[PDB]
């Protein structure tokens, strides 16, 4: 009858430690359940001059993230895939099962 919330790591901004690996965990200790039902898990790996960061975050993949569409929302795991911006490198993934982006797999 009704869909339940996802549960997705949550810690939106935090640094990373995740640099040349082929897969890392977050290291995010905020599993949330998502605030609304089409929510899904989505993971963010940005690498400027200055840190690395990785985002975790619920959002609603008929909503643009960073300004890019959440095509492999569909998918169980985070299968991070690059997006070219300005100045940094910038992988992203999507993923609809419980704690997906909490496993963040480049290749």
């Amino acid at each position: 009858a009704v869909k339940f919330p996802q549960l997705c790591k949550f810690c939106d901004v935090r640094f990373s430690t995740c640099d040349n690996q082929k897969s890392c965990m977050s290291n995010c200790s905020i599993t949330s359940i998502c605030e609304k039902p089409q929510e899904v898990c989505v993971a963010v790996w940005r690498k400027n001059d200055e840190n690395i960061t990785l985002e975790t975050v619920c959002h609603d993949p008929k909503l643009p993230y960073h300004d890019f569409i959440l095509e492999d929302a569909a998918s169980p795991k985070c299968i991070m895939k690059e997006k070219k911006k300005p100045g940094e490198t910038f992988f992203m993934c999507s993923c609809s099962s419980d704690e997906c982006n909490d496993n963040i797999i480049f290749s």
